[PDB]
């Protein structure tokens, strides 16, 4: 009743990177059932970046995955009250990024406060110089450990030569009541950059997600 076919989210971003301080606000749309969003990112502070916005793509929704009709929806099973998440990505080149989430649902829309650090990012690297076209679409292998869900992911961005840079993701989805644990499982994501200004201080991206069994 609460979780429509068509929703509707606003999401608030603050960040440092290496050092450089900024802030993010986003307004959102999709289908919580299909696993279907979009959203148009400003950053309000601290524009210009001067790292690749790849990184930051990936912690704008767990609330909009397709799940089949035999794996229950911790996340929508959390709602009204909502959810947290604490992720740790850990970069090939040393670059760390550890973050914090808050999802809840008022007034008809979903509502997410982000929190986030990155560290230890090269200056010749490709994040810094911003050598990134885009990521990969991702499998990450939820499952069950102490009331909780974790995730963990093998990420990988397309470089602007040709190659890959790599990252492991670790995250620790908790509602904030009790709610149904399912089984292990996957969930596929892709996730699409449709467009942005000059300097990326406007981005829009599309994000498709699908939970599927482990074998």
């Amino acid at each position: 009743a609460i979780i429509k076919e068509f929703m509707r989210f606003k999401v608030h971003m603050e960040g440092t990177v290496n050092g450089h301080e900024f802030e993010v606000e986003g307004k959102g749309e999709g289908h919580p059932y299909e696993g279907f969003q979009t959203v148009k990112l400003k950053v309000t502070k601290g524009g210009p970046l001067p790292f690749a916005w790849d990184i930051l793509s990936p912690l704008v929704s767990k609330a909009y995955v397709k799940h089949p009709a035999d794996i229950p929806d911790y996340f929508k099973l959390s709602f009204p009250e909502g959810f947290k998440w604490e992720r740790v990505m850990n970069y090939e080149d040393g670059g760390v990024v550890t973050v914090t989430q808050d999802s809840s649902l008022q007034d008809g829309e979903f509502i997410y406060k982000v929190k986030m650090r990155g560290t230890n990012f090269p200056s010749d690297g490709p994040v810094m110089q911003k050598k990134t076209m885009g990521w990969e679409a991702s499998s990450e292998r939820m499952y069950p450990e102490d009331g909780a869900l974790k995730g963990e992911v093998r990420m990988r961005l397309k470089l602007k030569d040709g190659g890959h840079y790599t990252s492991e993701a670790k995250t620790t989805y908790k509602a904030k009541k009790s709610v149904l644990l399912p089984g292990a499982y996957i969930v596929g994501i892709k996730l699409d950059i449709t467009s942005h200004n000059e300097d990326f201080t406007i981005v829009e991206q599309y994000e498709r997600s699908e939970a599927r069994h482990s074998t």
